[PDB]
């Protein structure tokens, strides 16, 4: 049992994912992503062991035949992925990268003299850290894992392997209150000139509150006009929306393709329709029907309502989102949205392990 990600946070939390080089996790098709965890000595959780990206059928070396049955087996990367910790905790941020570096060089030892044999749950050396083993029906594998020995590799580590994860308080999102939020707000696809287009739209209305709205209506407009953008761009079927009735070749599997990822930036990780629930009903109401214009004067009718409704409905802007995370008070929880720095930028690589 692999512990689950806590979900509230005092303010904004932080987490990292870092895919590794040098070696691959073979496991038996159809398996969970986890198949392990390292904490500290203390207990507190600090990452988790998952598979990645899929690098085909695992086929155990002759030379190790070992009696054991590897039938279906698939070899993936290997991704370390943390659990979430306040941005602002220098300790627990350091104690991650530490620990990430710690089981590299582990993992280095292991395909010197294990290879091809699964990770044993052991305490560090120093005995900062300790692995837990929650899926046993694995076996680690230098470089491609198709060879019986390795070419005395270095587990490492890059930018180009890595990604974070920034969760802030909803109704911060347009207050640009802290650097974080300033930081999230530069996306490209954020429009900070619909926050003050909806202030000129609703004069005449009585908005429970007017600021809190004015923000929700922009994040939202925003990732409406930029999914309508993308799928244009990409030829995505949304909802019943044809991109080839609009002469548009596909050129992308879907909104999860991670070319479409890509051009977010900064991902949003938060099902979109979540955001409405920190409005009265009446503030609600009026947001929501002022987006359809902003669509309807830039995309056509067919493609403005698709990506309306999927929304409404509680679609995701990649797949499965984390709509569970909460800020603030633990007693009064209020929701958090999750952002996914596709490359770390400057200001987040401090949160990233760097290999020696
Ligand atoms: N409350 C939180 N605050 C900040 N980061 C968080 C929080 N909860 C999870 N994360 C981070 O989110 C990332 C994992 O996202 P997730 O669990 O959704 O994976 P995934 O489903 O495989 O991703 P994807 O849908 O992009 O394929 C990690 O970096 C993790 O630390
Ligand atoms: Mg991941
Ligand atoms: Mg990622």
């Amino acid at each position: 049992a692999t512990p689950d990600f806590p979900t509230h946070f005092p303010k904004s939390s932080i987490g990292i994912e870092n895919e590794l080089a040098g070696l691959v996790v073979a496991m038996p098709a159809n398996s969970a992503q986890k198949f392990g965890y390292v904490k500290s000595a203390q207990g507190d959780a600090l990452f988790m062991l998952t598979k990645d990206m899929n690098q085909g059928s695992y086929q155990r070396p002759p030379s190790l035949q070992d009696g054991k049955n590897y039938q279906n087996w698939q070899t993936h990367t290997v991704e370390l992925v943390s659990y979430p910790c306040e941005m602002d905790d220098k300790a627990a941020v350091e104690t991650r990268k530490q620990a990430m570096l710690w089981l590299a060089t582990h993992f280095t030892t292991h395909i010197d003299q294990s290879n091809h044999q699964p990770l044993a749950p052991i305490q560090s050396e120093d005995g900062r850290f300790v692995i837990e083993i929650t899926n046993a029906k694995h076996v680690i594998a230098a470089g491609n894992g198709i060879s019986a020995e390795s070419q005395g590799q270095t587990i490492t580590m890059t930018p180009s392997g890595q990604q974070a994860t920034v969760g802030v308080a909803a109704k911060g999102f347009g207050t640009s209150a802290t650097p974080e939020l300033r930081l999230l707000e530069s996306a490209p696809w954020y429009q900070k000139s619909l926050k003050s287009q909806f202030a000129s739209l609703t004069s005449a209305e009585n908005l429970d509150d007017k600021e809190l709205a004015a923000n929700v209506f922009a994040y939202l407009t925003s990732i409406y006009l930029k999914t309508a953008e993308l799928a244009k761009k990409f030829g995505i079927y949304i909802n019943e929306w044809d991109p080839m009735s609009e002469q548009i070749t596909p050129n992308a599997n879907g909104l999860t393709d991670p070319k479409v990822k890509n051009a977010w930036e900064i991902l949003p990780r938060t099902k979109p329709s979540k955001i409405v629930e920190i409005l009265s009903k009446s503030d609600a109401k009026a947001v929501m029907k002022h987006i359809k214009p902003q669509l309807q004067s830039r995309y056509s009718e067919s493609l403005s309502k698709n990506v309306f409704q999927y929304f409404q409905d509680g679609g995701e802007v990649a797949g499965h989102g984390i709509n569970n995370a909460t800020v603030g008070d633990k007693h009064s929880p209020e929701l958090a949205i999750l952002f996914e720095f596709r490359t770390v930028p400057n200001e987040l690589q401090s949160y990233l392990p760097k290999t020696e």
